[PDB]
């Protein structure tokens, strides 16, 4: 699938980043525009694979170049009042040639969490293909304010994009490690995970129809090196990412629809293990609809299974954030 791949801020932009190398190492083919917002200069030019002109830097006459802290309000002010700084590099984006548009940012700051609400509604609004959203939840470790915004953002963010797809930094904590070399190690899970989603084939149409109903999506994934054996491998990797850590947590029991994608190398992929497959989850989700495919990918030396589900609900984390914003505004 070609997505237009925009980060707002800075986790949003250092994700965004490693998602181009990703793409250009594996020639996936995924990538087909990156763009970076940001109110703090010193963010944009940390950036490694974003093109410099694909850099934006926003909120000039507010904050000159020094961020907006964790003010989300004034995040979501910026990115309105300079909405066209950011049209201006999307301009140079050869959108006839996407499929979507992906959103991603995170939601405990100032920057993404008010900017890339603005950003997806803006979008939608002069454009026609898919706008989706990749937000990334804070560590419970950060603190209250943090918590507070990505509480807040999270109800607009929802709203505004065809399909919330949710990874939560919570769930993914690395404990003995410091705060960047944890990120780093998340953002390499985040981009595997997403990276084989969005990489019988599957198609993006298939992709497309399975977060057509919108809310909030999870992705579940596994993978592993290197006729029966074959079908067995893949209905194995199959229990092992419906059972596995989500990128959000919940419950699959419930989900609208759901869509796997198994990529690995064509000897190592059949039939009959997809459709296996499918009806297994089937049983585990009651899900409306199931699609399964695979993505050929000759020389591979992992197979890897991934699970989208879409339209997840009675999410505890999800009524948790809704609590904490509602608490806010009483
Ligand atoms: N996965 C991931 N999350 C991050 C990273 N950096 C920050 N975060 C999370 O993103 C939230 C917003 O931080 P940041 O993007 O720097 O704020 P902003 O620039 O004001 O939007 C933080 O509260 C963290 O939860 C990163 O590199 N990777």
């Amino acid at each position: 699938m070609k997505l237009a791949m925009i980060g707002f801020g800075q986790a949003g932009g250092k994700v965004v980043d490693k998602f181009v190398e990703y793409d250009r190492e594996r020639n996936a083919g995924i990538v087909r525009a990156a763009v970076a917002v940001n109110s703090a200069k010193a963010d944009l030019l940390g950036l490694k694979n974003i093109p410099k002109d694909q850099r934006v830097l926003i909120g000039q006459s507010r904050v000159k170049g020094h961020g907006v802290g964790a003010d989300n309000e004034l995040g979501a002010e910026i990115a309105e009042e300079d909405i066209d700084e950011v049209q201006g590099a999307i301009d140079s984006i050869p959108v006839h040639e996407v499929d979507a548009f992906l959103v991603v940012s995170g939601l405990g700051g100032g920057t993404g969490s008010g900017g890339a609400p603005v950003l997806a509604k803006h979008l939608k609004r002069i454009y026609t293909e898919p706008v989706y959203g990749l937000g990334i939840l804070p560590g419970s470790d950060e603190g209250g304010i943090y918590t507070l915004n990505a509480a807040r953002s999270f109800q607009t963010f929802v709203r505004e994009v065809d399909n919330l797809l949710v990874f939560d930094n919570d769930a993914w904590r690395k404990t003995g490690e410091s705060v960047q070399g944890g990120y780093d190690e998340i953002n390499e899970e985040i981009v595997n995970r997403f990276g084989v989603l969005f990489g019988s084939v599957v198609d993006s149409s298939e992709i497309i129809n399975t977060l057509a109903g919108g809310g909030v999506s999870t992705v579940g994934y596994a993978s592993e090196g290197v006729t029966a054996h074959t079908t067995n491998r893949i209905t194995s990797l199959v229990r092992k990412a419906a059972l596995g850590r989500l990128t959000l947590p919940c419950e699959i029991e419930g989900a609208e629809r759901a869509l796997l994608v198994l990529a690995g190398p064509p000897e190592h992929l059949n039939r009959k293990g997809i459709e296996r497959g499918r009806k297994w989850i089937e049983e585990q989700t009651g899900s409306m609809e199931v699609r399964g495919g695979d993505y050929p990918i000759p020389g591979a030396e992992k197979v890897a299974g991934v699970i989208l589900l879409s339209g997840v609900t009675n999410v505890p984390r999800i009524k948790e954030l809704q609590q904490v914003a509602i608490e806010a505004q009483d």
